[PDB]
């Protein structure tokens, strides 16, 4: 079996749907071609928080920001490394991409709520309903169907098709044990995702994070995009640079949503009984502060009164089930029962949270200046969540020009190859900001669907 | 020439001078060995400012602070790799300690001013009068003087004298080309500093800190301490974690403390007239967007109506000569002299000022959201300084216990000998907070002279 059509997209993650809905749009012909037996990736597993300078929910909500200040925040945040015109590029086109997803895909984000990640100077992250990416990719798979977009589900491309001028003209891909030829008449994109799940390239990259991390991510965020570019001599960078999630599931590496409680006033709690570190610090602080911990993991403490708030149990109750049932998470009447189930001393934890309860009443946390605040964790229900580091994003990858142009080794433009999303290498420097790998990928898919259809 | 005390002490810093201070409290005969022709050391050119949380400063300020915090704060600091005894000493001894500098030493420290260095949750650092440890050394040298501590300059430590049962009874030293035996009936303390002027011993343990660096610290900080006691089995660590100062001299490596006039509305002006970073961001935050501009150095820019409130031309007046004279500081009546003594584009520093001055009115910086509001920059004179990083502090060094006792590379306690302040290896983890250097190297010291004199 072969294909033929104008523009074949490999990934069905935000990066490549974005791609596929422009090249539609363009009066091209289209495919997305999905290794997984279901749609979206990472993107579907993720919180898909996206950040926006100059929203519609930020005028809501009476925040003022600036294009300048999202550029600074973000090149600051990788210490400086990423590419100015890539880091420009995505926040010029970030409130489009954002107005796109709510009127054209539509998106349903909530219109009063926003989240501030670590890094970012002002509250800039629009929230999907539901606080997952179920919302965007379930509305992305509709508008593919009402457009007519197909894509191919258990296909996995493993070659790219160069002639003999050098252009990539197609994909050769898996599907029921045979090859298929996809034949591509004006461009492919690469929107393949990350390598956080491919512990071989981690390792090559950062020996440190070998098999005693898990990954958070799904388990087709392997590289293969970057292996399949290569092989055609695509240049790669900043691979090394490979970021990993604090609160995360020890035993599957997933990570846990409904531990956003934390920025609701859930308590970090290590096998002593005894606070460690401000919940509210960095990601990566956070991370070293219970790498340092006994036992290399952290409880995360929070009760009803907290959930009547933040909903992220209400939000993520597939976590619940899955923690639950690893002996991850307990919800319990007391502290003592907390205490209890994950053989934490009582008397400390006690003592912990009595000092808590004065901390939330003063507004003064005395032993870890808590930012906000601390809420009272005198009365439960509570849960009591067992929590470490897992690896979550890989900033490095594909070298492509702002125009998603995938270059090679001297610089050069590769005809015919465009690449979008986690798989590229250039945005984030050193480290990526929470919420923008979403404005990335949406505003790169866009870019490399259209160019792919000129 | 043989000379015979109870307790000998390497050099006149503020660790030596704190033990020298308690030996001869203590009853014993001390003298301190210093091999510059000044005393001091790097105590000396520092700013000296000294964090303690529950001072009498505070409580004139009414800020409220904890020892479970400033432990917390610093820990997490140097990354949670600090010994937690070792900052828990610090942390319980740090009152005391500068209670003692107030009352016993006689230092003048501001009744109502303290500086919050990043890392800190409060502010809770104390200021010596000068803003520097010109009133903190002399005060030393006239208490010395009052109750009989010898010091003798020009009088280098070069081999420490271990008896045939491993204990340590004295010190061989160079004066005016002769050797000079110290003998040491109870002991000798190490107080060398550190070595952020040995460019070989940098080189060796962090390659990056090479010949592209200065030093902010004088030329005696050169290591000695460290390699003495290691012939005779002593222990180290952290060797290669090294700390630099973002804003310093890049002709000599001075600091330039005149430049704490970012504290109070100084601006960061690159080569191309535009600012880069927050003002007041973290030290290394800065170090590295510095490192990330045109030429790897910034200007600081000021005017006088911020000199009015900060008065750091005022405290720093030798700086200012020594900086304008190598041609790194003007001092000039406009904006358009200050862009052209640098070469600086008279456009952008103007549309730069401009913004400036719009964030001052607001409140709201929108390039970099300056957390404590910006100052209107539109009249002059000015202040333009140029600055690069410069190597400022080893964290690592000798390995003690608490008692300041020198451990061999089996952990065993070699008798006779303790060290104090920055030549020692384990209280600051990766990375030392602005402020609790004075801290240890009084708490530290305090503790030796009393160890040897026991
Ligand atoms: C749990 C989680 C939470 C996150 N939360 C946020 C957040 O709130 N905000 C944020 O900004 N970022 C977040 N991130 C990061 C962000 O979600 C991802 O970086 C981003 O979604 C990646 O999108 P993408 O389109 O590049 O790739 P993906 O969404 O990973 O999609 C790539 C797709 O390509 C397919 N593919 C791969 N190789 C092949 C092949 N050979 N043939 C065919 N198909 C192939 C994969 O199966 C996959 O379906 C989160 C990440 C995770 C894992
Ligand atoms: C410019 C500057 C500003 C600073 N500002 C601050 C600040 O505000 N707050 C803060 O907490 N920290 C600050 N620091 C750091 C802090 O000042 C130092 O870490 C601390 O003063 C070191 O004290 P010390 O007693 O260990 O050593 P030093 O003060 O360096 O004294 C050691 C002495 O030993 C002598 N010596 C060395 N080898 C020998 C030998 N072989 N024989 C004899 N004598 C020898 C040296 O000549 C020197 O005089 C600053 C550092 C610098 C350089
Ligand atoms: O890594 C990110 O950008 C976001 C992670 C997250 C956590 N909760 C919701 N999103
Ligand atoms: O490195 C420190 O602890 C302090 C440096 C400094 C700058 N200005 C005054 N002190
Ligand atoms: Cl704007
Ligand atoms: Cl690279
Ligand atoms: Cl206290
Ligand atoms: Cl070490
Ligand atoms: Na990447
Ligand atoms: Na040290």
């Amino acid at each position: 079996m072969e294909y033929t059509y104008d523009v074949v997209i490999i990934g069905s993650g935000g990066a490549g749907f974005s791609a596929g809905l422009e090249a539609i749009a363009a009066g091209r012909s289209a495919v997305i071609i999905e290794k997984m037996p279901i749609i979206g990736g990472n993107s579907l597993i993720s919180g898909a928080e996206m950040n926006v300078a100059g929203s519609w929910v930020q005028k809501n909500m009476g925040i003022t920001d600036s294009k300048e200040l999202f550029i600074s925040d973000t090149l600051k945040g990788g210490d400086f490394k990423g590419d100015p015109e890539m880091v420009k590029t995505m926040v010029d086109n970030a409130v489009g991409a954002a107005e796109w997803l709510r009127d054209y895909v539509k998106v349903e984000f909530y219109p009063d709520q926003l989240f501030q990640f670590g890094g970012h100077s002002v509250k800039r992250a629009l929230i999907p309903k539901g606080h997952t990416g179920a919302e965007v990719i379930s509305k992305f798979s509709i508008k593919a169907d009402e457009v007519g977009l197909p894509i191919h589900t258990n296909t996995k491309a493993e070659k790219l098709i160069q002639d003999q001028t050098g252009r990539i003209v197609g994909v050769e891909a898996a599907h029921n044990g045979k090859t298929i030829t996809y034949h591509a008449k004006r461009g492919v994109v690469i929107a393949t995702g990350g390598f956080s799940s491919n512990m071989e390239m981690r390792k090559k990259y950062n020996p440190e994070l070998d098999e005693r991390y898990g990954s958070t991510g799904h388990a087709g965020g392997t590289g293969d995009g970057i292996v399949m570019a290569e092989k055609i001599h695509a240049a790669a960078k900043n691979m090394g640079y490979i970021q990993s999630y604090p609160i995360c599931s020890p035993t599957s590496g997933a990570i846990a949503l409904i531990a956003d409680s934390r920025f609701f006033g859930a308590v970090l709690i290590n096998q002593k009984g005894e606070r460690f570190v401000e919940e509210l610090e960095r990601r990566d602080v956070i991370s070293h502060a219970i790498l340092a911990q006994p036992g290399r993991y952290t409880y995360v403490l929070w009760n009803q009164d907290i959930e009547n708030v933040a909903h992220t149990v209400e939000m993520h109750q597939g976590e619940l089930k899955e923690f639950t049932k690893d002996g991850l998470m307990y919800k319990v009447d007391t502290l003592e029962e907390a205490a209890k189930v994950f053989n934490i001393p009582e008397d400390k934890l006690l003592s912990t949270i009595k000092d808590v309860n004065h901390y939330a009443a003063t507004g003064k946390d005395e032993a870890f200046n808590h930012r906000s605040g601390l809420v009272d964790l005198s009365k439960g229900p509570y849960w009591i969540l067992k929590a470490t580091p897992s690896v979550h994003h890989t900033m490095g990858g594909l070298v492509v020009d702002t125009r998603t142009r995938v270059l090679d080794e001297q610089g050069k433009v590769i005809p015919g190859l465009f690449a979008a999303g986690e798989v590229t290498g250039l945005t984030h420097g050193t480290n990526r900001l929470g919420g923008n790998a979403y404005t990335d990928i949406i505003v790169y898919g866009r870019i490399a669907g259209q160019e792919a259809a000129k």
